[PDB]
């Protein structure tokens, strides 16, 4: 196969004339994912392969690997250029950078470790060399992680499946409060992944029920082992995630309360609603006034953080939410302006979670409500159902536990 | 164990505060090596280690990791610091970095791959929060490739394996020659590796036997499958190495030619033998004059090269020679200014062979000259032996022709 068409039809959304990529053995997995080098295929030598936006691609590689860069580019029509001696390197990579303006796998102040794999020294070289800017590949990467509409069915397919087994879950725990028989996290978790299963779905990784301080704790897995009884007065949080195989993932968070909750909980919803409302209309605000383009990730998990509050925020020790997948935390931008600032732009084509929450374990609780956005190219669009109040469990009808959880009274 | 002694005992021979290890997943294998980090440690996160010249190590890891790191980490007696969001990284590098001259994984221009692993992003991470200087930790590395007593003993009998293997394997052409018997590569070739494996000795891979133009060939091994057969005229040059299981590798270079050479060769073998003696005598000038410390590898790659002169140098497309260690081509400083200019400094306790030569392959033949030397701290020495000659085969008994190489008539 050959990888540059692919790469040229995303330098074309750009401004850049060309992608510039270097590698060295295993410094730069993008370089070998981007070009369809094969695992199976021993390069022990540096290379760099300049693609510009037009013409031919151009790889230098070292002479001693002649015959596998032949094998590796049979299909891409390119120009081989051998090296020996590093006066030859830098001969050859003056004449393809010289006054390029041009991307490599480098991230500013190393904010996004996947991204960032060039090593300071051959980007030194490559400056010297001449280039005229080095600009980061981040958005190029991205454009490989758009959605094909079966992509998509499939996504809501999965998204469809969560809302009934979110449903079908908070009604168990519901029926059990209301008839005072026990019920621990990990019955509810396999509840979900049996209904997962069935729908021949997978999660990958076995979802997440958390009764009262669990909540909490953000990296909270019940099992079969390990699991608590729910407790009247005690909040529930359920994230729960699945996938058609080989699709993306829907991925979404529900709350719910053993019983009527006080008033500290029912503020602390509040503000995470606020938060995940404001995250929501800054992505369709800067969508309506001038599209998709300029708003990078980090601005939605301030949006976030900001109307959460100050009472709030401080127990918000985490980003607002990631780029969703066929891998559940996508290789794309992440609404994340606390543990990076990430300046990934948000790209047509590729799905958000909208995440906020709050944590305060000190009985304790944790709220999250997560949704999922599709960044259609007519504009961001929820996929999944918006909570508009906790599930207040154990009391009345399930119908109108439910119907209040959705504003639908 | 605890990696922070040896760490400390290389800062000391250096005027650096300290050395900042830093990685990411796979980006820099040296620093999990250092560290003594098992390769069945799983570590998502990026993390630093600040090491000082004295006192505790400082480690900066991501909290979700910190289980990990209090196992990686429980002989050392370290600080462990935790850190989330990027405000706190930022916070943490500055109190370790801010005044401090330090190493890393950095190469300038990227003159040495297997040394530049930091990310350019990092590198500018690490300035912003106030380093005084990067250095590289290139020269520091070499201090873990000391070699001990028992390691320079087995050099030694590896050393005077090879010195015998090589003369019967040029007696067996020499004789056959004589005889006007037939001659292969390979047969050869299997004698030096039965002689090797006799010895309790291993090559790694079989040695290099090359009859006429494959002598021009770096990268030639002849195999059952296809090797040469030798005709008079043509030359012969030999390339075998061999260690004791977990010791470092002799590793030489020995030629000769089938009947009486003419000028041309001779002319050639001239010039690698007087740019095999500049190499040497730059070293042990420049020890004389000012000890180890300031001679970097490419130097001795200059005297060679400058040496051979203006007719042999063109067909000198090489390194003049390598780090010489338990793996044949050893992670130390290399004599090169070919390739890539090698700045490391040459480490007392390490060896480098010392291998020019010259490959006119259009009959065309292929010179090379390679000896092992040891950086012994009173002064480099040669490990194995000086050919002064090449060997004339086939012509008069093998002890002369074996002596006339030697110059020992
Ligand atoms: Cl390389
Ligand atoms: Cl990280
Ligand atoms: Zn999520
Ligand atoms: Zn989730
Ligand atoms: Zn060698
Ligand atoms: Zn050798």
């Amino acid at each position: 196969s050959t990888p540059i068409p692919a790469m040229q039809a995303a330098l074309a959304a750009t401004d850049l004339d060309g992608w510039l990529v270097y590698d060295f053995q295993g410094l730069n997995p993008h370089a070998r994912r981007v070009l369809g080098i094969g695992d199976d295929v021993f390069l022990t030598r540096r290379f760099f392969v300049w693609v510009p936006r037009a013409g031919r691609a151009v790889v230098l590689h070292n002479h001693i690997e002649g015959g596998n860069w032949n094998r590796i580019t049979q299909e891409w029509d390119a120009e081989l250029r051998p090296f020996g001696s590093h006066a030859e390197l830098d001969a050859a990579l003056r004449g393809v950078v010289s006054g390029q303006r041009l991307a490599m796998e480098y991230s500013p102040n190393g904010a996004v470790p996947y991204v960032s794999r060039v090593d300071a020294g051959t980007l030194e070289r490559v400056r010297g060399a001449g280039a005229a800017e080095v600009a980061s590949s981040a958005d190029l990467l991205q454009a490989f992680l758009v959605w094909t509409p079966d992509d998509l069915a499939a996504h809501r397919r999965a998204a469809a499946l969560l809302m009934r087994a979110k449903d079908d879950a908070f009604r168990l725990i519901h029926d059990r409060l209301r008839a005072g028989q026990s019920v621990t996290e990990w019955e509810v978790q396999q509840l979900i992944m049996d209904q997962i299963r069935a729908a021949g779905m997978q999660a990958g990784h076995d979802v997440n029920v958390s009764f009262g301080v669990n909540a909490a704790d953000s990296h909270y897995e019940p099992s079969e082992q390990r699991s608590a009884t729910l407790h009247p007065g005690e909040c529930v949080l359920i994230d729960l995630w699945a996938q058609e195989p080989g699709r993306p993932f829907a991925d979404v968070t529900w709350v719910g309360f053993a019983g009527e909750p006080g008033t500290e909980y029912l503020d602390a919803w509040q503000a995470v609603r606020a938060a995940r409302e404001a995250a929501l209309e800054l992505l369709r605000s800067r969508f309506v006034a001038e599209g998709y383009g300029r708003l990078q990730g980090w601005e939605l998990d301030r949006a976030a953080r900001d109307a959460m509050g100050e009472r709030w925020a401080p127990h918000f020790l985490h980003r607002t939410g990631h780029d969703l997948g066929v891998q559940i935390h996508g290789a794309g931008a992440n609404l994340d302006d606390y543990e990076t600032r990430d300046t990934r732009t948000l790209t047509p084509g590729l799905s958000v979670t909208v995440e906020p929450g709050t944590y305060p374990a000190a009985g304790g609780f944790g709220i999250r409500s997560e949704v999922d956005v599709y960044l259609a190219p007519d504009g961001p669009e929820v996929t999944t159902d918006l909570q508009q109040a906790p599930f207040i469990l154990g009391v009345g009808d399930w119908d109108a536990v439910r119907a209040a959880g959705y504003g639908e009274q």
